[PDB]
């Protein structure tokens, strides 16, 4: 008869991808891709990294591996080593057996997994009125995770102050101060989403102090380790300052853009528990939500990594590798901020400079954005935020220029 | 001190990976793997058919490929052309282009995201109250997802008859009888998980006449295409059936088993729709809900599959790998039948024999199993589910003789 979908309505797609897609088809010799955040050359080309090639070359000639199921939790020395570079190897978690690790299906795999968990065990049973809070603004994907899992109530913190082009660290501190007690905060580690904009060390034992008086939740999406800065160490300051401080948390590692392994699908989640016992009962548990949800994890990718961080060699040529992008990020930063203050662009350009890891926040408003598209072929988020990434030194004066032109003609 | 995961209790291992652990940390010399539905060789090794080694190779010197982000429904090339090998080329479905295809991770992954789509959208809105009936009995993991998915009503429909050995089309048929209309029924497209009992096409189409007057959906679970007999073509055609009566239906299919790819986690959902509009609306409803869950598939499994059936040297080859296979399996069962038979052991075998697939539903109660485990070290499932894969020319009669045993000794 009717057909059973007849009332299923139309959804938009994803708004990154669909960037991507539209910029792919386009035939203007001018474009420019600065929407989704992944890495690419001066050449404007994606790059798949040198160690990965040289490990990628390592697996196939190896005629001892199999295809059978990897453990529901995901391949050990994966784990292990994966974890061991969030928290570093001294770390006192790790000396305590008091941390855990879930392979993940990027991280967003491993999100989805710590909310699904949350929900079920955290703050009660089945508990989903615990408010869940995330930052304004945020990676569009934290607020759709949170609640497919299950969670309710989503709230804001306070994070990016427009008018002052940084952070509103009284906002964020006042929020907190009065979120409920055990509220689920979601933390980017370093390298902000979409602004760029990240807390100094100092801010961070700030923040940490309330979250501790307060049991407030910290729920780590760690997407840039290494990309920000060019070190790993420094990366997961933040991370490692929780874990000392005593706090229980979790961690969501994606390797996808430090490693280059998007399509690979490569994450951790990594539990800080008070002990050994408790981190094994949680871990008991998440892997009944894995069985219900991908069964076993892929293995190409995480023998990728796990190849890499346990060879010394190999480690030191990720390290190069990964000091490479960082410092080709910040030499765009350098650029693009001396470009639009020589053009003579009206406002205050240092927070193109200020910012870290792959994003800028612009401050382009709707309008000036659909100019950047439409007419200069200059693909970007509705926000304004732009993937510096994208930037090289044959495109940085078109894209400067056509800044110029969108704040002054569009206004 | 009190961790917030002081309470989280201990959940047990998920049974059929607990037995693979157990078995490999397991001394005894006479032990056997008749658990995980594996396949292994004569000698009891892992295969990795020889066209998955030769398309690993092809891609390793592949210079082009990189590692950006798939779209978020899958590889396009991986898409169409599994959707192909369940369906048929001359599916007037596809040419109708009313088929959509969505990559999941493994059959799980498929019909996680089928489960998520139907409890949103599927028989109203919301409406976790629809009954969802698996066959008594089935792969445990169906009532799991389904569960994780949101639906409260999960019923069985009477499958295997303990007495007879074989199916119950009576009792089934009366409890589709019985079901409310629009219940969604999960189905084994062939090769039934566990009991390698599956109806012959005749009673499908007594099945499908029921169906269809009562409005059931029908979800197929295709995990073992190639495997029921050797030959794609004969083992799709209850799913082919359903279609050319004019089905709207959803097939979860697996390429763990017949491409051996179990650590790549390749799978496809399947969505036959009335026309092509509802088909696409369906899809982006999918790509949202796949967004939320693992963002975007992994490349590695997917490519191998793609590049496999879009060679016509190559899927001769692959072909030929997947009748190897189910020949060993007809061997075993053979086999089975002449030492439990010929060497004076009760009752009737010719199910070992009309059983297809990798399991063969025994008898043996749970006291049998146990003995069979814990004293001659053979680890097999709860449910005197046997691996006929485990079974090998070498380990034979020390299998046969066991059973013996348990039906001798500790019955
Ligand atoms: C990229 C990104 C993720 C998701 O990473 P995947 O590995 O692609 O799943 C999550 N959070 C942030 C902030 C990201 O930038
Ligand atoms: C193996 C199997 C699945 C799922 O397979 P994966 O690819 O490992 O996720 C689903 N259903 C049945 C009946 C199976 O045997």
């Amino acid at each position: 008869a009717a057909s059973i979908f007849a009332a299923v309505p139309r959804a938009p797609p994803v708004a990154v991808f669909k960037l991507t897609a539209d910029f792919r088809e386009d035939g203007d010799s001018r474009k420019v891709n600065l929407g989704v955040g992944a890495y690419r050359t001066d050449e404007g080309q994606p790059w798949v990294l040198p160690v990965v090639r040289k490990v990628e070359q390592l697996i196939a000639g190896d005629g001892s591996l199999n295809h059978e199921y990897l453990p529901i939790l995901g391949l050990p020395e994966f784990r292990a080593n994966a974890s061991r570079i969030a928290l570093g190897d001294d770390s006192p978690a790790i000396a305590q057996k008091r941390v855990g690790s879930v392979q993940g299906l990027g991280g967003t795999g491993a999100l989805r997994i710590g909310a699904e968990f949350l929900r079920r065990w955290y703050n009660g049973n089945n508990n989903t009125a615990t408010p869940v809070y995330v930052s304004s603004p945020t990676w569009e994907n934290h607020n759709s995770v949170f609640m497919d899992a299950g969670f309710k109530d989503i709230r804001t913190y306070r994070y990016w102050d427009a008018a002052k082009r940084g952070l509103d660290l009284q906002g964020l501190l006042d929020d907190m101060e009065k979120a409920p007690e055990f509220s689920i905060f979601i933390l980017h580690a370093c390298a902000h989403n979409p602004t760029g904009t990240d807390p100094t060390p100092d801010e961070w034992k700030q923040i940490a102090a309330v979250m501790k008086r307060r049991c407030l939740f910290p729920f780590f999406d760690s997407a840039y380790q290494g990309f920000a800065s060019g070190s790993l160490d420094k990366d997961a300051w933040a991370v490692r300052y929780f874990v000392s401080e005593g706090f229980e948390l979790f961690c969501a590692q994606s390797f996808s853009k430090n490693f280059g392994l998007y399509n690979e699908r490569v994450g951790n989640l990594s539990v800080v528990g008070k002990d050994e016992d408790n981190v094994q009962r949680v871990l008991s548990q998440m892997e009944k939500i894995v069985r219900t949800t991908w069964s076993n994890p892929p293995s190409q990718g995480a023998r990728i990594v796990a190849t890499t961080l346990t060879s010394p060699q190999l480690f030191a040529e990720w390290k190069d590798n990964v000091k490479t992008m960082a410092d080709r990020v910040l030499l765009m930063r350098s650029e693009l901020r001396s470009r639009l203050e020589s053009l003579g662009t009206p406002g205050t350009w240092n927070h193109i400079t200020d910012q870290i890891g792959m994003f800028s926040f612009t401050g382009l408003n709707p309008k000036q954005v659909e100019y950047m598209i439409k007419e200069k072929h200059i693909y970007l988020m509705a926000s304004g935020r732009i993937n510096m990434c994208g930037l090289t030194t044959k495109n940085l004066d078109y894209v400067a220029k056509s800044i110029h032109e969108a704040v002054t003609k569009i206004q």
